[PDB]
């Protein structure tokens, strides 16, 4: 099981910074790429990424995941339906530059949309006056340079296995504040006061590298 | 006091959504862009953004605030040079395109950077497995589907003010996660349990339209 | 109630040959376009088609029939998806390239697809020998030099009502060859003798002008 | 005897389908085109195919048979020129995009013409209302999905020799539509009732599998 | 009745140095065409040559002749190929480039060719060691410096009518070099010493402006 | 001692009909040139023709001619200018695109000019009524289908030295028409009568194949 | 007397600086660079500077001075060339790219030529070491920080007239460094200590405004 | 150590006519800069200049100096600021376009920088009447013909240590015009009569080469 990326923008060199240690394959079609691309330390497959042959070429099938993030929605839109038709399990992760087709990558087949160009655009709208939520977005989303945010799987036999959010007492036991909490597919943002924890679940949250630590050791029993 | 924005992409288009029926001013050299800066509403300048004649030929000194996005991360530093060569005060936001920029266009002088495709490049590295922060991000920062993320101000005279936040217990009154307090330029991400807010602080948090209801209740009168 | 056409070739050319006298707005983003489309007889719509808010500016909505046939078939399926969230009812015809995308383009709305590349290139391989079938196809799909492709509807009141079509015996009757009946959205070719026709059914036949003519009026009073 | 293919196109792609495991020779001077030529299993030779001495180059002289599908009917109808100006013999299968160039293909040369874009222009426009003729053509000219036209000859000695078409009663007995028969290089769609078969005859029809298989069996023996 | 050209050199803007004066109408496609076709004092029509409707759009049928001199020679045949269908009369002067297509743009439908590059060439490989062929060329069929060829008329009742070349003895009484003779459509190059000149013969030769004077005053009256 | 070539048009392909044998350079800064001049088994020097450096690299100096034809005329003086820079014996033959330039040719140091396209031009506007001399120009210049124009020179101790003129009689014993008569660099068409021929000049004139071998017999031994 | 431009770069930007106030024609090609031109205050002429007729329509015919600055030496040439077939008499100044075409700027017709980029180049790789030369050149002859050059010239009535170099002490008495003297064409750099001056003599010298204008007050009356 | 050279114009191939035999890298990220540069003798990187991690590549930490010519100011200040970050030691050496841009490269950190378009511009406007200035600069700074720009050390146990200008008399000793005297980063250009010298001092003169060389004499042992 391996990484295939179709198209090529910094998004996605940004996205090799944290697969560089995987085997990564990028699927696009103009030849300028190939240098970029192994610059990168990825593998080149020279195709057309809204062909279904050549999505095959890059072992869309069996792989662990494709990050699709072409140059216009059309193609992104396209891409997904290729792959669709390839392998319905595969994990699909799609960017989509406008906002009318977020809806349509989905519908299409995508698993998770990341939509930075309507997030940027409603930043700066925002953020004319004053902006602290810009700030605030810069420095645990972009940069992380004091806080980041985690995912966090509470384990088999957990010490909060049958606890309620209110009980586990989390934001003050170790300064992580909890945002939601994922079971499936599904985030519940704001979890009610007496929601009850199980093995498997995913806790969200903002917090300092110490205040994750400490958090870690706060859940297996 | 005017909005003037440098260059055009998909990111400006959406940033028009809040400022429609707003002077707002946009700045760019290419022909083609006239037509679509028209159809959403806004003034077109024909200029070279980073030509300082041009810049000031559409107003750029005291203009509420200029948002710079352009083609190349090189551009927009020249551009955002250009403007505070024009007037030091003007509000200015611009958005990054390379991570290795981000501290470039505050050197260069702007006052809030956006990181569009950090983020996005990011956000797909780690949603290869699970992602629950992938969603979040998407539907409360891009989407807004069923929560939002809010700035409220502490009116002179406020309920809340010379109160701390454990004595505050905004969570629990109104629905709403307090994430941080932003104070001058200064955003204080989960501040201190018994700091004290003052009239003109900021409220950071999450919630649904009823919840930000009942904070903006919560604080004045 | 109007035609919508999005994009421009030859085959939305030929295609005004047919509606030439009607109101029809060309969808297109190119400006070179503009000049090829009012030699028609055609209005023009600057825009872009697998933007929906340029869909809606072309009154998608309530049109008579929308005409897809973009520059690739990722711009073509984006469109009709466009359209699809702009009016479910509309009817869509689209031109599809490739023939792994025929059968998307009907998965995101289109009523009815021509594969115009597909026929060329399959008649091509099958006339390297003989081609009798090419001819035909040349002689009668393309050219009608002497006979045509007909749908006859069966109005209501007609002689035909209730009768056989063995009992018709329609071939004998008129000299038009009977390929299949249309009901609804579904043709039935080569019916079965002992089929009855009901008044709404569409006759498809291949017919000289005079033998159309004589099928016309064996039909109907 | 082996086959030329001048131009490169969805078409020609398309052709090579039915062509893989014989000698192709595609002659196009981009060079983008080698990659998907060999990935075809075609030779390639790059060089311009309105040039004669290109066309020489690419074994036109006593091949089975040139397809040519060039970018206008402008190059098209030059290299047809060009091919009988080595050969004029060798079976030119030539494609037209536009109407008034039909005739020219002939006058240059071309054995036989295929229309895509003026077929599927009027397949548009027809089917605006109905268009149960566009769905005939595309599920028996295109998709094949139940159903195929076919071309059988009649065999030396065969049990059809000199019967009549009403005799023969192939319809009834087969399933198979008879759609015309092929005396030389003429069709005869819809034969009269007393055409007496010859062997050497070609059918032409509509008919399922079975149907075909049916056929066969009922001329041979 | 008026002159129409197809396409833009420098050898038709050297042509309308003789006919700036008389309505001359060039039909090109290129937007940057109508700047120097109004420079020159000629009408400029918008569209293209190779499309039989935009060449009856520039008036090709009851034009004086028309001047074909396209972009590659691909397009001057298919252009001559669309003129010989709108009018089989009209005088066509049609410029080559390859050799090859002498015979091609004889064979659509030109009553004249010019091969300029053809020329060119010979008289360069030609001039490497002397060449004064070359400039003899130069001279006379390209400055005129001093010498020019003529095409003189015999007038009706002329003085040589019915008088043999011998007996006219036309270098000798006159300075003018006869090259040949025209009849009708037939050119004799260097006529036998016994021709009998005929009121309406063309006699082509070399001779400086008093030469030629004196040639007119011989023929006539 | 071999041939340079600047540039390359389908004139510098023509004049390699010629040459096809002889070790012959093609100076040009296009990749695509490179084809093509290997396809007429002439030698590709990659360099820019109108940079000195890449001129003497092409071994300008000493080469026993330089064919210049670039693509515009501001280029092919340039051309010219270096090479005369770089060695001001060296053969010069270079062709002229506008009139106003044939003088900028020769004064920046060409030694034959070739302006095939002032000819051309000339041609048309002449042949739109007439024009039997457009006929001479194609059959004698350009194709020399049975004529050409010869350059024969007159070997030491030949039977016409010291001959005038009228006394050699060329026309009548060999059937050669005369144009004139070459001595160093001075053409003289049409000699007088009484013009006395000597060893090294050349007779430059129109002839068959034959009356070309009957004029060098008559000259020589 | 109106000063003509031929083609627009910074270089000639920069030049309106000092002319705007009078009257200048700029010659171009490029369409674009009208709105920069009006936007500089002067009139534009579109159209081909290496064309006789074009620069004939901007004025050059007895113009004050036409400044040469084309995108290649070619075009410069070949611009400057044209220019001296209408008028010879105009100052033509005119700048070098190249450094093997500035010999080639003045034998074209050039009375003054400028070359940038080989000042430029030489001060690149000399100041890798100190450069105290780059910036003398810096401050001098671009900023003007401090010290410009002047070019005073002797006013008749001269104070200084038929005084020596070493009587007249200029150094001493105003602070301005003496470069050279011009008389005539040519400037004489670093004169014989014994030298004598004239009215009408330039004195080109190095100095600050003070400096300048006690020079200026040095010489009438 | 090395020189790293960003971008590629005739500027920067000037530049290796003095290091021409040195370890010259150009990085460009165009393709065909990479013949151009090794034609030149210099080494190539390819790679984007203005990305951080491509200037790391071109070895720019711990260079002899880096010189930066880039497309536009905008690349060119981009550029700077990377190395800055890189190295803020290493020598840069950039080129200047616009004058409202010296200002921002040198506050970018360029520790020289050269504006050949600034100059040129200003230089044509002084010379439409005369411009013995501009000859200077021509015969001087460019072309150094008779005369050069000189930058001579005083070094240690100099005959010249701790004497004024007054009593040096350099000029009438050697014949050098002394401009200036650099010491540090500081140019005094026309020193007080007064000034000491002192070992490391640079004098920047004009001189001939005898003169120069007279200089180098004076100085030492």
């Amino acid at each position: 099981r391996h990484v295939v990326i179709c198209g090529w923008s910094e998004s996605t060199l940004e996205c090799l910074r944290e697969l560089r240690g995987s085997e990564v394959f990028v699927l696009a079609e103009d030849e300028n790429v190939r240098k970029k691309v192994l610059r990168s330390g990825a593998n080149f497959v020279h195709g057309d990424p809204t062909r279904v042959s050549d999505l095959e070429k890059a072992n869309v099938r069996g792989a662990r995941a494709v990050i699709v993030d072409l140059e216009s929605d059309s193609e992104t839109i396209h891409c997904i339906l290729g792959i669709r038709k390839i392998d319905e399990s595969v994990r699909i992760i799609a960017e989509a530059e406008r906002y009318e087709n977020i809806e349509q990558l989905r519908m299409a087949g995508a698993d998770q949309v990341i939509s930075p160009f309507v997030i940027s655009g409603r930043l700066m709208s925002r953020s004319i006056d004053d902006g602290y939520e810009a700030m605030f977005v810069q420095d645990v989303l972009a940069e992380e340079s004091t806080r980041r945010m985690v995912e966090v799987p509470i384990p088999e036999g957990s010490k909060l296995e049958g606890v309620s959010v209110l009980d586990a007492d989390i934001h003050d036991v170790t300064g992580v504040i909890i945002i939601g909490v994922g079971r499936g597919d599904e985030l519940i943002i704001d979890p009610p006061r007496d929601y009850s924890f199980r093995a498997g679940d995913i806790i969200l949250g903002i917090g300092k590298p110490e205040e994750i630590e400490r958090l870690k050791n706060y859940i297996s029993a």
